[PDB]
């Protein structure tokens, strides 16, 4: 409920976890460890924590960066990047992380092993094609076909706990979050909402909650 979420994406630079940018290319210079205890004192509520040795590799969590984190905040850690296999949940969930984040799609055991607070979120990422929100995969370069009213009901049956949902008309704009698409999909999921992409003032969050979002996830006004 009103959650800010930040994303922060961190990878190995000579023994240490070093926060990047832009997709995790660029090395910030900012320490994981400050950059964490820093997010929260500036009133983050969640952090999406996303590996970039791990991110697509199957070769499930960066429990290490995961164990990392824990002891260093009090936000609930999602995280993101390496899974594969089920397990791998469970294998980051016993790491700390309070949420964990699916790979990408192209879990109703889970869902109800889960007893709570804990939950797998689903990314999915959405665009305007010919007045249509069409699910696409590949960074929003490839569409799927799939309609988006057909890819969050299909979600949310096969037992994701929360969805992620991107906009690729909204991400990168710095514009604001795509609220008309937040509308359409939230009387058709009754999963948590993290919205995400279009974040350029902090009352673009609020836009956002407005138009039904549970959560709202900025990389940008932060990092």
């Amino acid at each position: 409920m009103q959650r800010v979420v930040v994303a922060i994406d961190a990878k190995r630079v000579d023994g240490e976890f070093m926060v990047f940018t832009h997709s995790g290319k660029k090395n910030t210079g900012i320490l994981l460890r400050d950059w964490v205890v820093e997010v929260e004192k500036r009133g983050a509520g969640e952090i999406l924590l996303t590996s970039i040795d791990r991110d697509g590799t199957k070769s499930g969590y960066d429990t290490e960066m995961i164990r990392f984190v824990r002891p260093l905040t009090t936000l609930p850690i999602i995280a993101s990047g390496g899974a594969g296999k089920m397990e791998h949940f469970l294998e980051a969930f016993l790491a700390g992380a309070d949420k964990a984040l699916a790979a990408s799609v192209f879990m109703r055991e889970l869902k109800e092993y889960l007893k709570s607070g804990q939950a797998v979120v689903v990314a999915i990422d959405a665009k305007r094609v010919d007045g249509e929100f069409m699910v696409f995969t590949h960074s929003g370069k490839k569409n799927t076909g799939i309609l988006l009213r057909d890819w969050v009901v299909e979600v949310e049956k096969r037992g994701a706990g929360e969805i992620l949902l991107t906009s690729i008309d909204r991400d990168g704009t710095k514009s604001g979050y795509d609220t008309e698409m937040i509308r359409f999909v939230r009387p058709l999921t009754t999963l948590p909402i993290i919205a995400s992409g279009g974040a350029g003032k902090m009352e673009h969050f609020l836009e956002a909650f407005l138009a039904g979002a549970d959560a709202a996830l900025a990389a940008s006004v932060f990092h």
